[PDB]
């Protein structure tokens, strides 16, 4: 069972803009989901000192960054604490429209993309390398579900049947044909070390076949 949701027009507006705008410091892109990573990370650490139970689904806190040629992805994995169907379709983008309007003014003042992560809606800076962007996440609360769009104004959820994850997210780029070189690994590196250098959770970059 798949349904189908639209976005908030702001959220569209916004999107469009990520895609259509001339702008070539993309890399960014990488920051900003590492960035939210390490939010959900700080955020299931947390609440398992006051639960330790929370933790029953994984103790382990960490981000893995998986690129695959074969398929054209590049896979941000994170142990955070995962968002539940009500985040998925609703409270998430609540929250976004505030700051996608905060921020769709401060680049009409003189502001520059990669300022998109000071408004708090720097998860569609992904498709700024991506044509269309898979979320699988598990939150302790609600089962693992699969969020998708390809922009255009509408994205999906349904229940994800996939291998089970414990507890989590996996932001899965699917990548635009001209964007391939963040599948290469002195690429990832050298991204990871000029934006994501003190992030405070191992950031294990997978190499392929
Ligand atoms: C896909 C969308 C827009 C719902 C997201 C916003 C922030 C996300 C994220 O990376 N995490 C949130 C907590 C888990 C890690 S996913
Ligand atoms: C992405 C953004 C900024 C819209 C978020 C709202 C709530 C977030 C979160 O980490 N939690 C969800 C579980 C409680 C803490 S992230």
């Amino acid at each position: 069972e798949v349904e189908t949701f639209a976005f908030q027009a702001e959220i569209a507006q916004l999107m469009s803009l990520i895609i259509n705008t001339f702008y070539s410091n993309k890399e960014i892109f990488l920051r900003e989901l590492i960035s939210n990573s390490s939010d959900a990370l700080d955020k299931i650490r947390y609440e398992s000192l006051t639960d330790p139970s929370k933790l029953d689904s994984g103790k382990e806190l960490h981000i893995n960054l998986i690129p695959n040629k074969q398929d054209r992805t590049l896979t941000i994995v994170d142990t955070g604490i995962g968002m539940t169907k009500a985040d998925l379709i609703n409270n998430l983008g609540t929250i976004a429209k505030s700051g996608t309007k905060a921020f769709m003014e401060a680049l009409q003042a003189g502001a520059d993309i990669s300022m998109i992560g000071q408004f708090g809606v720097g998860f569609y800076s992904a498709y700024l390398v991506a044509e269309k962007v898979t979320v699988i996440t598990k939150h302790n609360d609600d089962e693992q579900y699969a969020w998708e769009s390809s922009a255009g104004g509408s994205f999906t959820v349904r229940t994800d049947t996939g291998e089970p994850m414990g507890r989590g997210t996996k932001v899965i780029l699917h990548l635009k044909e001209d964007q391939t070189e963040y599948l290469e690994e002195r690429r990832i590196k050298e991204i990871v070390k000029k934006h994501s250098q003190f992030i405070g959770y191992p950031i294990t970059l997978f190499v392929e076949k």
